Protein backbone atom coordinates (compact mmCIF):
# COMPACT_ATOMS: atom_id res chain seq x y z
CA UNK A 1 0.00 0.00 0.00
CA UNK A 2 1.13 3.63 -0.47
CA UNK A 3 -0.52 5.33 2.47
CA UNK A 4 -1.83 8.79 2.63
CA UNK A 5 -0.50 10.97 5.42
CA UNK A 6 -3.52 10.96 7.73
CA UNK A 7 -4.31 7.36 6.86
CA UNK A 8 -0.86 6.29 8.08
CA UNK A 9 -1.10 8.55 11.13
CA UNK A 10 -4.33 6.75 12.12
CA UNK A 11 -2.83 3.35 11.51
CA UNK A 12 0.27 4.17 13.46
CA UNK A 13 -1.82 5.45 16.34
CA UNK A 14 -3.92 2.24 16.32
CA UNK A 15 -0.66 0.28 16.56
CA UNK A 16 0.53 2.19 19.66
CA UNK A 17 3.09 4.58 18.16
CA UNK A 18 1.63 7.81 19.44
CA UNK A 19 4.05 8.86 22.18
CA UNK A 20 5.84 5.53 22.10
CA UNK A 21 8.98 6.02 24.28
CA UNK A 22 8.04 9.68 24.34
CA UNK A 23 7.96 10.32 20.55
CA UNK A 24 4.85 12.00 19.32
CA UNK A 25 2.92 10.62 16.34
CA UNK A 26 4.18 13.32 13.99
CA UNK A 27 7.74 12.02 14.43
CA UNK A 28 6.73 8.61 13.16
CA UNK A 29 4.76 10.02 10.26
CA UNK A 30 7.64 12.35 9.30
CA UNK A 31 10.08 9.40 9.50
CA UNK A 32 7.87 7.25 7.28
CA UNK A 33 7.54 10.06 4.72
CA UNK A 34 11.29 10.63 4.34
CA UNK A 35 12.32 6.92 4.70
CA UNK A 36 9.80 5.33 2.33
CA UNK A 37 7.47 8.07 1.03
CA UNK A 38 4.68 6.19 2.87
CA UNK A 39 5.24 3.09 0.68
CA UNK A 40 5.10 -0.24 2.50
CA UNK A 41 6.98 -2.07 -0.32
CA UNK A 42 9.96 0.26 -0.59
CA UNK A 43 13.44 -1.31 -0.53
CA UNK A 44 16.83 0.36 -0.78
CA UNK A 45 20.39 -0.92 -0.99
CA UNK A 46 22.57 0.07 1.88
CA UNK A 47 26.07 -0.55 2.99
CA UNK A 48 27.88 -3.76 3.84
CA UNK A 49 25.62 -5.90 1.63
CA UNK A 50 22.46 -4.76 3.50
CA UNK A 51 19.08 -3.57 2.39
CA UNK A 52 16.47 -1.36 4.05
CA UNK A 53 12.91 -2.67 3.94
CA UNK A 54 9.37 -1.30 4.12
CA UNK A 55 7.58 1.73 5.48
CA UNK A 56 10.28 2.52 8.04
CA UNK A 57 13.24 1.18 5.98
CA UNK A 58 14.40 -1.31 8.55
CA UNK A 59 17.88 -2.55 7.83
CA UNK A 60 19.00 -6.15 7.37
CA UNK A 61 22.46 -5.85 9.13
CA UNK A 62 20.87 -5.66 12.57
CA UNK A 63 17.16 -5.94 12.60
CA UNK A 64 15.58 -8.32 10.18
CA UNK A 65 16.89 -11.41 8.39
CA UNK A 66 16.98 -11.32 4.53
CA UNK A 67 19.27 -14.31 3.99
CA UNK A 68 21.75 -12.19 2.04
CA UNK A 69 23.44 -9.78 4.42
CA UNK A 70 26.84 -10.88 5.75
CA UNK A 71 27.15 -10.69 9.42
CA UNK A 72 23.57 -10.15 10.07
CA UNK A 73 21.93 -10.19 13.61
CA UNK A 74 18.11 -10.34 13.36
CA UNK A 75 17.30 -8.43 16.52
CA UNK A 76 13.63 -8.10 15.57
CA UNK A 77 13.36 -11.86 14.94
CA UNK A 78 11.55 -11.38 11.68
CA UNK A 79 12.30 -12.09 8.00
CA UNK A 80 12.78 -8.79 6.19
CA UNK A 81 10.21 -10.11 3.58
CA UNK A 82 7.60 -9.80 6.32
CA UNK A 83 8.17 -6.06 6.47
CA UNK A 84 7.02 -5.75 2.81
CA UNK A 85 3.34 -6.02 3.56
CA UNK A 86 0.56 -3.42 3.36
CA UNK A 87 -0.17 -4.27 7.05
CA UNK A 88 2.21 -2.23 9.23
CA UNK A 89 2.21 -4.46 12.27
CA UNK A 90 5.60 -6.18 11.76
CA UNK A 91 7.31 -2.90 10.91
CA UNK A 92 5.76 -1.14 13.91
CA UNK A 93 6.75 -3.94 16.27
CA UNK A 94 10.33 -3.89 15.02
CA UNK A 95 10.42 -0.07 15.19
CA UNK A 96 9.37 -0.29 18.87
CA UNK A 97 12.48 -2.54 19.51
CA UNK A 98 14.82 -0.21 17.59
CA UNK A 99 13.65 2.94 19.37
CA UNK A 100 14.02 1.18 22.73
CA UNK A 101 17.67 0.25 22.05
CA UNK A 102 19.15 3.25 23.78
CA UNK A 103 19.37 5.87 21.01
CA UNK A 104 15.70 6.55 20.36
CA UNK A 105 14.67 7.60 16.90
CA UNK A 106 18.28 8.58 16.01
CA UNK A 107 18.60 5.16 14.43
CA UNK A 108 16.66 6.57 11.44
CA UNK A 109 19.12 8.90 9.68
CA UNK A 110 16.36 10.43 7.50
CA UNK A 111 14.41 11.26 10.69
CA UNK A 112 17.59 12.63 12.27
CA UNK A 113 18.29 14.86 9.16
CA UNK A 114 14.86 15.94 7.96
CA UNK A 115 12.47 15.60 10.91
CA UNK A 116 14.19 15.99 14.25
CA UNK A 117 14.13 19.60 15.35
CA UNK A 118 11.24 20.57 13.07
CA UNK A 119 7.56 21.11 13.98
CA UNK A 120 6.68 17.49 13.58
CA UNK A 121 3.13 18.00 14.84
CA UNK A 122 2.40 19.51 11.43
CA UNK A 123 2.52 15.95 10.02
CA UNK A 124 -0.72 15.09 11.81
CA UNK A 125 -2.37 18.49 11.10
CA UNK A 126 -5.93 18.04 9.87
CA UNK A 127 -6.04 14.34 10.61
CA UNK A 128 -9.06 12.61 12.24
CA UNK A 129 -7.56 10.81 15.18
Amino acid sequence: KVFGRCELAAAMKRHGLDNYRGYSLGNWVCAAKFESNFNTQATNRNTAGSTDYGILQINSRWWCNDGRTPGSRNLCNIPCSALLSSDITASVNCAKKIVSDGNGMNAWVAWRNRCKGTDVQAWIRGCRL
